[PDB]
């Protein structure tokens, strides 16, 4: 049985569940390779609109797997490059998903696991969740996760937390925008499934286009060129089949055909 990483689809939501309960989902290249494959499947499955990364057991990910760490300590630089590109490709693939991505975090998310929350569009934490970029304690650096963390929480906060390796709680992760929702422990799953379903029931092209739009306008000069571009984008969407359906459904008080 393939039991380390579970994959199922519910109501247009693809759910990847880290399931190394006894090892607290501690990362190694094997688990991360499984994640890459399942993520690729979900991204390419027309039956999936929203992707959720979640975990069973006490912790989202307690850190790095101890067997893997001993192996990695003996790697050459070239072997380390290959190994690091497993996480590197996973995080890149998450960030490149045209579909909405959500991380659901309970307990500890230490190291790579904290990075997964940053790579996803949205992260939802239970009140008891805790985060840490622990690498400097080992004489290492959080290199692979850093672009995603710096994007999510900003250079100032990221620099602090990388240098200190301090543990920060779910409230702190929320105030820093690493997570956007902080919800009761015993209903984390229920909240997440409902929230993902709500996004999956919005107009699917509009949702994907809105993701692309936010990404595109970010850090561009707000000039007349950009204004004209944005106006043409909505003009095109209004006459699209989906936009016309959405408007008709709203004006007639009927259910849109994408649901």
């Amino acid at each position: 049985s393939l039991s380390d990483l579970l994959y199922e689809i519910q109501d247009k939501v693809g759910l990847l569940t880290m399931n190394r309960i006894s090892k607290h989902n501690a990362f190694d290249n094997q688990l991360l390779t499984e994640m890459r494959i399942r993520l690729d499947s979900a991204i390419n499955d027309t039956n999936v609109r929203v992707i959720v990364l979640k975990a069973n057991g006490k912790h989202f990910s307690a850190g790095a797997d101890l067997t893997w760490m001993q192996s990695m300590a003996n790697f050459t630089e070239e072997e380390n490059l290959e190994d690091s590109l497993v996480l590197g490709n996973l995080m890149y693939s998450i960030s490149q998903s045209p579909k909405p991505t959500i991380a659901m975090v309970q307990g500890a998310a230490f190291g790579g696991g904290a990075g997964l929350a940053a790579a996803c569009d949205i992260a939802i934490a239970s009140t008891s969740a805790r985060f840490c970029f622990s690498e400097v304690k080992l004489g290492l650096i959080p290199a692979v996760i850093s672009p995603y963390v710096v994007r999510a929480i900003g250079e100032r906060a990221a620099k602090m937390l990388f240098m200190s390796a301090e543990v920060f709680d779910a409230t702190r992760a929320y105030s820093l925008n690493l997570v956007q929702h902080c919800v009761p422990d015993d209903t984390l799953l229920e909240f997440t499934l409902k929230y993902a379903s709500q996004i999956s029931n919005n107009a699917p092209e509009a949702v994907k286009n809105s993701k692309q739009l936010a990404q595109y306008v970010a850090n561009k000069k707000i000039d007349e060129e950009l204004v004209r571009y944005t106006a043409s984008l909505i003009a095109h969407k209004r006459v699209s089949d989906e936009g016309q359906e959405g408007l008709k459904a709203f004006l007639n008080k009927e259910i849109p055909n994408w649901n």
